[PDB]
């Protein structure tokens, strides 16, 4: 048993619910909350503009030190780091960018770092500004991730058609 509610099941182990992941994760304070990060972790907008935002920017002053000392992350790579307000920790995650005319095969790769947690707090990947169909990243997502997954869908439009359309 887990504190995250009004989730619909999806299947065995993949949760969604029309949430803004930042009211999600200051609530739940769950032990992983997922960022849609890029290779340099600059969190401008989107998801990752919105959870540092949260932060007070303090999720942007640790991913500069992190980049300072290890460079860029791997399209479809990850690295943890602080939760800060929001969760225990923070699984910054690269899904391709669309927008940037990466590799969607990659998507699956990016899907595989949920793997390494046992519940996470999860916005759906290489969605939004990153540009990709939500409905085929939430089919990626249901085919590799394997682990507990509470996907938040913050437009309900998007929300009710990722649901209406799922196989
Ligand atoms: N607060 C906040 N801001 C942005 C995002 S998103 O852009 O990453 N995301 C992914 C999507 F589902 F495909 C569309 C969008 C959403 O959930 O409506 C998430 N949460």
């Amino acid at each position: 048993v887990n504190s995250f509610s009004g989730y619909l099941k999806l299947t065995d182990n993949v949760y969604i619910k029309n949430a803004d992941i930042v009211e999600e994760a200051k609530k739940v304070k769950p032990t992983v909350v997922v960022n849609a990060a890029n290779v340099y972790l600059k969190h401008g907008g989107g998801v990752a503009g919105a959870l540092n935002k949260a932060t007070n920017n303090a999720m942007q002053v640790e991913s500069d030190d992190y980049i300072a000392t290890n460079g860029p992350l791997k399209v479809g790579g990850s690295c943890v780091l602080s939760g800060h307000n929001l969760a225990k920790h923070c699984l910054h995650v690269v899904g391709p960018n669309v927008n940037k005319g990466e590799d969607i095969q990659l998507l699956k790769s990016a899907y595989e770092n949920f793997n390494q947690h046992e519940v996470l707090l999860a916005p759906l990947l290489s969605a939004g500004i990153f540009g990709a169909d939500p409905i085929h990243s939430l089919r990626v997502c249901v085919d590799t991730v394997r682990t507990n997954v509470y996907l938040a869908v913050f437009d309900k439009n998007l929300y009710d058609k990722l649901v209406s359309s799922f196989l």
